[PDB]
């Protein structure tokens, strides 16, 4: 929308929105994993298997500093609108049937709800900056809803365990882009 919105404003909060978004997921998974895998002999594996990882990202900075800045700004909006349907499942399934974690949903609410509050922030940055761009469209699908239901403790658990950690990551991803943009595009300019 509008409310005298200059690109340094929807910047200056994209930034402080991404950087609040990543910290409450460190402090969600953090808190799961302690709460949830700390008395368990349960197996951690590393980076495993990210819904965004099939999207062309940058895995390095000066790879996402070369990148097309058109091409950057619509990949943060796929990986942003991808996270609606596993965030929408996350919050319904502890919110469902399901018990405790009063402070995990109270989470996984508001990381929902400033996700979908960054992604209009992201789509009027590109709307201004590359307004020829066009309809977006494209976002990877989300698989994980069966093993998020499964019967086993150690499955499902860990399902979580893994989907809150590729949360954590790919926030941290966005944060580090849009500063990265910030940066380029309000502050300190190579001409």
């Amino acid at each position: 929308m509008r409310s005298q919105v200059t690109l340094r404003d929807l910047f200056d909060r994209a930034v402080v929105l991404s950087h609040y978004i990543h910290n409450l997921s460190s402090e969600m998974f953090s808190e799961f994993d302690k709460r949830y895998t700390h008395g368990r002999g349960f197996i951690t594996k590393a980076i495993n298997s990210c819904h965004t990882s099939s999207l062309a990202t940058p895995e390095d900075k000066e790879q996402a500093q070369q990148m097309n800045q058109k091409d950057f700004l619509s990949l943060i909006v796929s990986i942003l609108r991808s996270w609606n349907e596993p965030l929408y499942h996350l919050v319904t399934e502890v919110r469902g049937m399901q018990e405790a974690p009063e402070a995990i949903l109270s989470k996984a609410v508001e990381i929902e709800e400033q996700t979908k509050r960054l992604l209009e922030r992201m789509e009027l940055i590109v709307s201004q900056v590359h307004p020829e761009t066009k309809e977006n469209e494209i976002y990877p699908v989300w698989s994980g809803l069966p093993s998020l239901q499964m019967a086993d403790e150690e499955s499902r658990l860990s399902a979580y365990y893994n989907l809150l950690h590729c949360l954590r990551r790919d926030s941290h991803k966005i944060d580090n882009y849009l500063k990265l943009l910030k940066c380029r595009i309000i502050h300190n300019n190579n001409c």
